[PDB]
């Protein structure tokens, strides 16, 4: 079951977001060109972590109520993010 989290287009993030339960987190950034793509910082409980991002999927373990702080992209992207449960 994939739960969405994130539809949209740019190179940052208009909010921050709260993962609903434990799986996995997949980002998936598609633009016309491929490879490194930018950054996402998330954070759960006293620990932050920043994880390198390319283009199409890209997948973290997560836990419960872990939050997406901040994403940052080289170039225009759409980005797509939500959680396999």
């Amino acid at each position: 079951e994939n739960y969405l989290i994130y539809s949209g287009f740019g190179t940052s993030l208009p909010q921050t977001y709260t993962i609903p339960a434990n799986g996995y987190l997949i980002i998936s950034i598609t633009n016309t060109s491929t490879g490194n793509i930018g950054q996402i910082t998330l954070t759960i409980g006293s620990t932050t972590m920043t994880f390198n991002l390319q283009t199409g999927e890209n997948k973290i373990p997560v836990i419960a109520g872990t939050q997406i702080t901040n994403m940052t992209l080289t170039s225009s992207s759409a980005i797509l993010i939500y959680e396999e449960v």
